């Protein structure tokens, strides 16, 4: 599993289940194109987006439908996204585990990557 | 001054001096057409960006340029980018930012 989503509700305290993420990678007319997607599970967390070797390097969006989670709790949100771009590098082993909390107003990310 | 980013850096404890800013505001064809940018002063923040005439309803992106930031003080970050979208109807909106080389906070201060 070398690409892994976890996501945090910062105002219910809990995992943010159900949450819908899409993953895209850049193309070379640099339009972004569909790469896997999901939901949360349970735990909050997404796992099997993608294969080793599938997950070549390349400029990647997770894009975390914070808008739809929040109006599904009945509280109003600011952003329509969670947007998390990077470019996924093979210097060695790693996986990597993009993390996002999230509140209404507000969210943060970051990316642990680990071998 | 409808719009204002403000940016900060978690690893100095500094505002983050000279981000550049993209703003952009999506298209009747659903694409993203540039609205406006500029770069933060040495207070860390973005004024006149735009105008209340100008700011009209829509969806914005706010684009932050967190990868020449970092770079450009030796460390290789993680995101190409902090981005921000949002849709506008609520008048003065602050956009800012806390940024870490692998992670980044982004909060909305909408105020009258
Ligand atoms: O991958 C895991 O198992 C795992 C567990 C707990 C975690 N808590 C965070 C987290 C906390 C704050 Cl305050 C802000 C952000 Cl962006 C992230 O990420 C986690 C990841
Ligand atoms: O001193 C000011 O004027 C001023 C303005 C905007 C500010 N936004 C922050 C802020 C943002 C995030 Cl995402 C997380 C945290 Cl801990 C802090 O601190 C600010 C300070």
């Amino acid at each position: 599993c070398p690409l892994m989503v976890k996501v945090l509700d910062a105002v219910r305290g809990s995992p943010a289940i159900n949450v819908a993420v899409h993953v895209f990678r850049k193309a070379a007319d640099d339009t972004w194109e569909p790469f896997a997607s999901g939901k949360t599970s349970e735990s909050g967390e997404l796992h099997g987006l993608t294969t080793e070797e599938e997950f070549v390097e390349g400029i990647y969006k997770v894009e975390i439908d914070t808008k739809s989670y929040w109006k599904a709790l009945g509280i109003s949100p600011f952003h329509e996204h969670a947007e998390v771009v990077f470019t996924s590098n093979d210097s060695g082993p790693r996986r990597y585990t993009i993390a996002a909390l999230l509140s209404p107003y507000s969210y943060s990310t970051t990316a642990v990557v680990t071998n």
